[PDB]
């Protein structure tokens, strides 16, 4: 799913930019979640 990929994708981008533990590891699994449901 692309459109979802590129939020979630971005997302994780930005957890890690944010500094966020808890976030980023919903938001980086969910980025690359997305990449497999294409």
């Amino acid at each position: 799913s692309p459109e979802e990929r590129a939020q979630l994708l971005t997302a994780a981008e930005k957890a890690d930019e944010l500094g966020c533990p808890e976030e980023r590891a919903q938001l980086l699994t969910a980025a690359e979640k997305a990449d497999e449901l294409g």
